[PDB]
């Protein structure tokens, strides 16, 4: 633990510590430790430079140790904290002072803490039913959106909630069992927004009305007001304030749209979900089964898109149908175009296009889940409105639909904003993976531009030089997609030429930081750009990066 250092501050916000960095002067070397919002066990270090706070991930090591960005391996956090106090290896300045925890503040750990992991977990079972990894990958991309929300249910259901026990009852369910400090609950008084809060000091009970105001408002006498129990019962587990003491351990009860949130939508789990649904015996759909409409939603290299309905068992799924052009006829083409379409079908996961099969009739189709709102690149370019924030969170599901096609030995190929397609402003899909190599795509296509686009400026050193296309040049595409992303769909490498782009890497040289970018985000973008395919990271370790500085900054 980090409990007995007076400079940590358990889980407190990114804000919350920049906030105690300003409180303690902003002075350089200046620091603060924290836990790491991850549920992984780890630490953050915040410190202070140049009017600016620097924010690192501590993680923990397999063993029990602890390191910054797979660096040195450290005994402690007090340890880690120890050796930066002499020498920073990568870190912005040497750390000189500890902002200690403030008089009255303890550190954000402790039992309401320690529940919210298992209440968002069971908040998605519930409200979703989802299960296994449709589960898994729902709390990974939505915890910061899933902690809002947990916070909103209602006092009632929770733990320390006792509803409408006796003052005599409370009493004597506060006094049974071991006699910790600081176990608790909360009664209602009567049901206009009276409460009692009963807490364990020294085994004794101490009774502490808590009243509405007539703004709505709830507090203690003379103590801080809150909107809710929730944010009262949160505050008092690490600041003290009117109580003898913090709250600890709740008494157990007596017994024992274009902006929904990925789950909200009916492409997030397979259509093949519903045990109703019967799954095709084959990679083949069949041709009676689907509508097309007569309207192109758009058209690329290898065809032309329209929005489709194919009929099913229990429902009408609305589909988009990728028509592929008259060059994907020739015999020369189907074996390795039905051979990649049988792996293509195999994939599952809410942060790719679900290509559910394929018809072989007046042209070969491929018939996918409709992402609506279009390419990524394209939205941004018309939604400059669009948060840093929000931006992160697409990224990030683009690196976990990525780790998942990393798994499944699955090589992309054509990584770029322009194959990332938006289901909702908050729900982003990876398209057309493995595409070109089930259409083995020609010289003209990689080299030189179509479409206005030029393909290589997405293509890794190795692919350009040796077209060896694997899950480390994929990561190599997914920087350019970053630099899409922060530069509001910009183009990569303006006005340059392929020869010119490779000519530029060899030399060491990279694309700027766009402006508004964050400092992390532009060094994972220079991580993903690593020359050397063996030094370069996997997506598991761009997943885990992106997924830290995601929930550090979000809320
Ligand atoms: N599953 C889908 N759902 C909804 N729209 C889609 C889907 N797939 C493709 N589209 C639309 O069709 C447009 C063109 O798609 P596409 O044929 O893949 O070209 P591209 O990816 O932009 N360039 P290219 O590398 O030549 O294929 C996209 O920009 C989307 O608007
Ligand atoms: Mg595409």
């Amino acid at each position: 633990s980090a409990n007995h250092l007076p400079f940590f501050f358990g889980n407190i916000t990114r804000e919350e510590a920049e906030d105690y960095l300003v409180q303690g002067g902003m002075s350089d070397g200046l620091y603060l430790l924290r836990q790491s919002r991850n549920y992984l066990g780890g630490f953050a270090l915040s410190v202070a430079h140049g009017r600016k706070a620097h924010h690192y991930t501590i993680e923990r090591e397999l063993n029990g140790t602890y390191a910054i960005a797979g660096g040195r391996t450290h005994a402690s956090p007090a340890d880690l904290c120890h050796y930066h106090s002499q020498e920073s290896d990568g870190l912005v300045c040497l750390l000189k002072k500890p902002f200690n925890r403030p008089q009255g503040v303890q550190p954000k750990t402790g039992p309401f803490e320690d529940l919210k992991e298992n209440l968002i977990r069971e908040y998605v079972k519930q409200t979703w039913n989802l299960q296994g990894q449709a589960l898994e990958q729902a709390i990974i991309s939505q915890k910061p959106q899933l902690e809002k929300l947990i916070a909103t249910t209602a006092h009632e259901k929770m733990p320390w909630f006792h509803g409408k026990i006796s003052r005599e009852e409370s009493e004597q369910i506060v006094l049974i069992g071991s006699k910790t400090n600081g176990k608790f609950l909360i009664r209602a008084r009567d049901n206009n927004g009276s409460y009692a809060l009963c807490l364990l000091h020294e085994g004794k009970v101490l009774h502490y009305r808590i009243d509405k105001d007539k703004t709505g408002k709830l507090s203690i006498p003379e103590g801080k007001k809150f909107d809710t129990l929730w944010q009262l019962v949160e505050h008092y587990s690490y600041k003290a304030d009117g109580l003898l003491r913090v709250l600890t351990v709740p008494c157990q009860k007596i017994g024992t749209q274009r902006e929904a949130l990925p789950m909200d939508t009916e492409v997030y789990e397979s259509p093949y979900a519903d045990p109703e649904e019967i799954r095709p015996k084959e990679v083949y759909l069949d041709r009676k089964l689907l509508t097309l409409e007569d309207k192109e939603l758009g058209s690329g290299n290898f065809g032309t898109v329209k929005k489709g309905y194919y009929q099913m068992k229990k429902v009408v799924k609305t589909v988009a149908v990728k028509i592929l052009k008259n060059e994907a006829n020739d015999p020369a083409l189907k074996d390795e175009l039905l051979a990649e379409a049988n792996v293509m079908q195999q994939l599952d996961n809410p942060y790719i296009v679900r290509m559910i099969g394929i018809c072989e009739a007046e042209s070969w189709m491929l018939v996918m889940e409709m992402a609506e709102l279009g390419p990524l690149n394209k939205y941004l370019q018309q939604n400059r409105h669009v948060k840093d924030k929000n931006i992160i969170e697409l990224v990030h599901q683009v690196s976990m639909g990525m780790k998942y096609l990393e798994e499944s030995n699955f090589v992309h190929r054509d990584l770029a904003a322009r194959n990332v397609l938006l289901v909702t402003q908050h729900y982003a899909k990876i398209s057309d993976f493995g595409l070109s190599k089930a259409l083995r795509a020609d010289e003209n296509y990689y080299k030189a531009q179509t479409h206005g686009k030029w393909p290589v400026k997405w293509y890794a050193p190795e692919c350009i030089n040796y077209y060896k296309f694997s899950s480390k040049s994929d990561v190599w595409s997914f920087g350019v997609l970053m630099w899409e992303a922060f530069s509001y769909g910009q183009k990569p490498y303006r006005g340059m030429k392929g020869s010119e782009v490779t000519a530029m890497l060899e030399k060491g040289e990279r694309m700027g930081c766009p402006a508004g970018c964050p400092r992390e985000m532009y060094d994972l973008m220079n991580l993903c750009w690593t020359y050397d395919v063996e030094n370069r990271p996997g997506f598991a370790a761009v997943e885990l990066r992106l997924r830290n500085y995601y929930y550090d900054v979000v809320n």
